[PDB]
Order: structure tokens, then sequence, then C-alpha cells
């Protein structure tokens, strides 16, 4: 009943700061070097004292080394700090076990993986091999259906352990495959690696996963962050209830806040925690990455992650206070820009695509997700109704939804889908619903629901519920200005159409565990990976698995209960995943995108760019790093090989000369 479109062209964006464009192998390779250097209070203070071995007994035989090439000023000096600020707060250190860490860039430092993606924004070429990372190399077999994966070899964690295959293992057995368990981010389910997909131990440095699918080569993606970051198994194991008394919520939450040296395979481990106030970490000696000089890295000694809010990490990174920001919600544009205008301003401030967009997504789950009361399963089923998703869609004025966040060539009209700024985008082949109120009335009139007890709100018809006013809950996260702001919007539009519209605000953790859970209507998000980029977590763009999709899961463990068009989404979603072929990839997107937007999967809300903010002293920020697109720019950036010339040093360390304790101690530990 509508009148379909593509959505219109948005206003150019000098999108300042253009990538420098390398391929895939000029960042990074593994191989010995002949000698190895530190900070040389560790030589002085530490080796030469007898309190920590010699450096080349603390590294890999064949260290991860970073080719000078690809570093923007080249190699580094040591010294400095880089000053966070986070709105996020910790719940312990057990992030394969789903405890946050208060996000802003603590668990993507601290939690390395098999892989590696966020620095591929720098490589145009198709289709890119994710960098090995705890995986050196690997290997597929003829057949396409065994990929052999090598791991680095005489790697330590931060307390000395050996890294190796267990703990591979113990993060696939233990925390992926068993269903009471769930790693941080709402993803890692069995089937995100595929349907039937098994990893076994070959030796102590090899692992083998056997696909049932024919060369499944986006799977290496998904080993990247979030989904496959292993944890330290010596000290999980013995705390898991499989190998203890312990229940899964004493496993989840043995290792809180005040836990200090956590055993890490990141640059630096926390060494302090003050409630409210900040997290320090300390670079850790045991790191197993090199530059081409034999420099043991981080170059940067210290981290901190000051505890405040999101909108603060953009006020102290302008002021100076703050070294990093991610300026992501609209309402601190202006300001941000004004205070960047300044020759003398501390920091630069560099825009990238339109990558960051927001979804309302909707609960299709009619088969018991998050157990729905009889007001909740009649939700389900409007939901599912391909009318009311048109009449939901057709009364948002998209125009005035961008201009209540900023005005100016900012936002873009998002219908949903596939985000505007990604190469696979096509915007032929996404479906613009236009604002229509007037048919947005008439369709829900259509399906029976109409006003009968003139209150201007439409009531179910007298067989659903009594006929009551239709009553809708949104989910939404409370930590951010943005999700606030869009979410009264959507009330305020939805009001006019009809529907009562109600707000379940939750912060971070608590919304988590609302939407992960399934106990919800409708929820408004900012959009993950797979649609900033599609190569990461592909599994989440449909539900190829159970547990893939963001809002159509099934409760353990029934099937899913899809629409024809969803089947349609998978069927697309799996044929890219096993495709190594261009042409046919871009034609799979140009389709993904079309059944997507024409029926509803997700309700575009808009779509704008973020910029990147970084202190002006940090040498090797690479030119035109995005905010968001393989993964945040906290990722992309490379931290372990930033760098301040000596001149330049900040002196903010509040453990200067000191290392990370034991597991479980006090903090630090110094030489005297
Ligand atoms: O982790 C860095 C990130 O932290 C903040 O975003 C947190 C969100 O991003 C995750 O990908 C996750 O899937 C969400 O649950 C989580 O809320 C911050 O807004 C970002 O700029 C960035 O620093
Ligand atoms: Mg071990
Ligand atoms: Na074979
Ligand atoms: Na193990
Ligand atoms: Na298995
Ligand atoms: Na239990
Ligand atoms: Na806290
Ligand atoms: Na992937």
């Amino acid at each position: 009943a509508f009148e379909t479109t593509t959505p219109p062209e948005p206003p150019q964006f000098p999108a300042e700061g253009k990538i420098n464009y390398v391929a895939r192998d000029t960042i990074l390779e593994f191989k010995a070097l002949p000698s190895y250097s530190e900070p040389d209070w560790i030589t002085e203070k530490f080796e030469k004292a007898g309190k920590l071995p010699p450096l080349k007994e603390r590294l890999p035989e064949e260290p991860l080394v970073y080719k000078t090439g690809n570093m923007p000023d080249g190699v580094g000096v040591y010294g400095d700090t880089m000053r966070h600020v986070v709105g996020g707060r910790p719940e312990g250190w057990n992030y394969i076990a789903g405890q946050s860490q208060g996000w802003g860039g603590i668990d993507i430092a601290l939690s390395e993986c098999l892989t590696r993606t966020a620095p591929l924004f720098q490589v145009d070429a198709k289709d890119t091999e994710p960098l090995p990372n705890l995986a050196k190399s690997w290997e597929w077999s003829e057949d396409g259906h065994t990929l052999t994966m090598h791991l680095v070899k005489g790697a330590k964690w931060s307390d000395g352990e050996a890294f190796n295959a267990d703990d591979v293992m113990f993060y696939w057995e233990d925390a992926v495959v068993d269903p009471n368990v769930s790693p941080l981010g709402g993803g890692a389910s069995p089937e995100a690696f595929g349907e039937g997909t098994t990893l076994k131990k070959i030796d102590d440095y090899t692992v083998e996963w056997t696909f049932k699918a024919a060369f499944p080569k986006q799977y290496l993606y998904t080993m990247a962050y979030p989904s496959f970051c292993p944890g330290p198994s010596h000290i999980l194991k013995p705390q898991h209830p499989k190998y203890s008394k312990n229940t899964y919520n004493q496993f989840k939450n043995a290792f809180p806040p005040e836990y200090m040296n956590m055993p890490v395979m990141g640059a630096w481990v926390p060494v302090s925690y003050r409630p409210d106030d900040l997290i320090v970490l300390r670079r850790n000696p045991y790191y197993w990455k090199v530059d081409e000089k034999g420099q043991q890295l981080p170059y940067l000694n210290e981290v901190h992650y000051k505890l405040s809010t999101w909108a603060d990490r953009d006020v102290q990174a302008v002021a100076g206070s703050g070294d990093f920001s991610n300026l992501e919600q609209p309402e601190n544009f202006v300001a941000s820009l004004k205070r960047a205008a300044d020759p003398n301003a501390p920091a630069r401030l560099a825009f990238g695509p339109r990558l960051i967009g927001y979804n309302l997504q909707m609960n299709f789950s009619a088969n018991g997700w998050g157990n729905p009361d009889e007001r909740g399963q009649a939700i389900r089923e409007l939901n599912r109704n391909e009318v009311f998703r048109q009449a939901v869609t057709s009364a948002l004025d998209r125009k005035a939804i961008g201009d209540s966040l900023v005005k100016g060539p900012f936002t873009a009209i998002y219908p949903g889908g596939i985000s505007s700024g990604t190469s696979f985008y096509d915007r032929a082949s996404t479906v613009y619903y236009p604002f229509n109120l007037e048919g947005a009335k008439a369709a829900l009139a259509s399906i029976g629901l109409k006003d009968t007890d003139g209150d201007g709100f439409l009531n179910f018809p007298k067989e659903t519920l009594g006929g009551r006013n239709v009553e809708i809950t949104l989910l939404v996260n409370n930590g951010y200005a943005t999700d606030k702001s869009l979410a009264e919007g959507l009330v305020g539009q939805m009001a006019k159409l009809g529907l009562r519209v109600v707000i379940h605000s939750l912060d971070s953790n608590q919304r988590d565990a609302a939407h992960y859970g399934g106990q919800f209507d409708w929820l408004v998000r900012r959009n993950s990976t797979e649609l900033s980029s599609v190569v990461q977590n592909t599994e989440q763009l449909a539900p190829v698995g159970p547990r893939t999709s963001w809002n159509h899961r099934s409760p353990e463990g029934k099937e899913l209960d899809l629409m024809p068009f969803e089947k349609e989404m998978a069927d697309i979603v799996r044929k890219f995943i096993s495709s190594q072929d261009n042409a046919e990839r871009a034609d799979l997107m140009k389709q993904y995108q079309k059944v997507y937007t024409q029926n509803l999967y997700t309700i575009g809300l808009t779509e704008y760019p973020g910029a990147l903010i970084v202190n002006k002293r940090f040498s090797n920020v690479p030119q035109g790093t995005p905010i968001f697109m393989f993964n945040w720019a906290e990722d992309a950036i490379i931290r372990e090989r930033l760098w301040v010339a000596a001149d330049k040093q900040g002196k903010y360390e509040l453990f200067p000369q000191q290392l990370p304790g034991k597991p479980g101690e006090g903090g630090p530990i110094n030489h005297h």
C-alpha cells in the first residue's frame, strides 16, 4: 500500500582525514630478531636485581613484529600515559563469562583474540584475510572443511604462565560450547562459528577447526574481537562449575573489580581500582609484540580509565585532560568542533564516513524468548505482521529525527540495513518507506487496530487482551544522550500514529541482560560491526543460528520460528560466508539489503559520521582512522604502537617504574 523508493542522497561530507590504503601484510609478521630491548628501568631495577627474567626469556622465540613501513611516524620511544575517560563501570574481570570491564577500550586492551581486524580499515582490497594475532598462521584443507591453526609459540600471560592451545580449548569448550556461559557482547554462541563446527587440539600450539560448509573463510573474522578472546585458563578453570563446586553465577563473579593483576595477553595489566573514580593499568612485562628494532611494546608505560560519563569523554579530550574520544553523540558535535577550531587546541578532531547508525529492533520471537506474558505475546504477534512494520516505519519523519540530533550535513535518511558509508552498500537495493502518517494510520486500521475508548491510542480488537489499548515497551541504554533523545522522539512519533510506547531505561549491564534474555517488545540500539562493515561478525546479519540475531532468538533449546524472509536472509548470509567470488559477494549483499529493507528486519532511525579525537602529542596515530568500522578506534589505532616524543611527554604516571604484581595481590610492585 506504500509508495516505496530509494533513500535520497545525503549532503556531501568533506570527510576530513583520508585513509592511506596499504596491503594486508604491511602491518606485522612473526619472526625472531637478533636482539631485544625494553625501558632502561626494567633492565636496571628488575632484571639486574634478579626480580624479573631477561627480556629474551620472557618473549616468544618468534614474537609478533610490527613493520616500520606501516607506522605513520616510524619506530617509537618509551614513556608516557594514555588517559582514557569512560561512561561504563567494571563488574569484574571475567570477560569470557560475560562481565563488562566498563567499555571505552578497557576490555579491547585486555582481551587479545585469535585474529585482529580493526586495523583493516586501511586495506581497500577484496577480500582481506584477518590479521594473525594469537593465531600466527592457518591453512585450509584441499576440500575446505578443515582449518589448521598455528598459535604464537612461547608467549606468556602477564603472570608468566605459558599461553598455548589449553587456553584456546578452555574458551571453546567451557565458554562457547557450554550453554550456561555467555561471553561479553551477546555473541559467541557455537553457531556463530557455523552450525556443527568443531574445534580440537592437535598439540600445544596447534588447533584444528572442522566446518560443515567448504571454505567458510568469513569465520576468521569471528575469531577476532569480541567473539574469540581467550581467558587465562589456569586462573579461570579452577572456578568453572565443571571442575569445582562453584555455581555458574559464582564462576562469573569469582574475579570482582577489586581483584588486581588479572592475567592477560594484552599490552597493560590492571594494577589499581578506585570505585566510580579510576582504573590504572601498567605495562605487561610478558607482552609478545615488538617493533623492527627489537623494542618490546607497548611504548606507553601506563593507561588510565577515568570512570565518568560518555559525554565527559568528549569534554575531557577537547580540553586536553583526556587523551582520546569517539565523538559519536551529535548533541556534542557543535561544542566539540568549536573547541577543536582553536589552533592552540590540545587535540585533533577528524570525521570519517557515515558508519554510526541507530535502529529500532522489534522482538520477532513468538515461541517464548524472554518468556513473555499475554500482553508481551500479543506484541510479538504485531511485530511479526508485515503491515504493522510498514505502518511503524512510514510513521517516522526521518528528516525530523536527524534534525532533532544535529543540523547541517551530518545525518542521512536511514531506512535500516547496511550503512551508506560501507563498500557493500547499494542505494538502489535500499527500500525507503517515505513519511506517510495517513497511510500508516490506514494500514493499522486494516489489521484491526482502532481507537474504541476515545483516548487517541489504538486498541486491540475485542478478541485480543479484552480490547485494551496497544502498549509497547521500549528498551533504552540510559548511558547515552543520543539513545534517550531517539527513544523520546520515537514515543512522540508513535503517539501521532496512535501507538502508546513506554520507555524502559536501564544501565548498560541491565540493558544487555534484558536484551539477550529476550525481555523486550522493542529496543533502540546503536549498530554493531555487521552493519558498518558486513565482513565482521557476519552471522549477526541474520538468524543463521538460534542465538545469532539481535532481535530473533529462540529459548534454550527450541528451534527458531522464522518468517519466510528471515530464512531467505539466513540463506544469503550462509552463501556469502562461503563465497570467495567478489562479484557474487557484492550481488549477495544487494539481495540481502533488498530483503532486509523491504521486509523491515529492523527499522532505521538515523545515521551519521563520528569523529576521532586524539591528543596532539601522540605519534603513530593512522590518518583517517574511523571511530567504528571493523571495531572501535581504540582497537584500530593500535594503542601498543602509539608513542610520544621525549620532549612532548606528559608526566602523568601514577606508578612510574612499577610493574604488575601477582594475581589477587595488593597492586603493583616496585624495585625498593
Ligand atoms: O568498547 C569501546 C566502546 O565503548 C563504548 O561503547 C560500548 C558499546 O560497544 C560494544 O561494541 C558493545 O557491543 C555494546 O554493548 C556497548 O554498549 C563507547 O560508546 C564507544 O565509543 C567505544 O569507546
Ligand atoms: Mg595453561
Ligand atoms: Na582435503
Ligand atoms: Na583446556
Ligand atoms: Na567441538
Ligand atoms: Na549453576
Ligand atoms: Na566503579
Ligand atoms: Na564474521
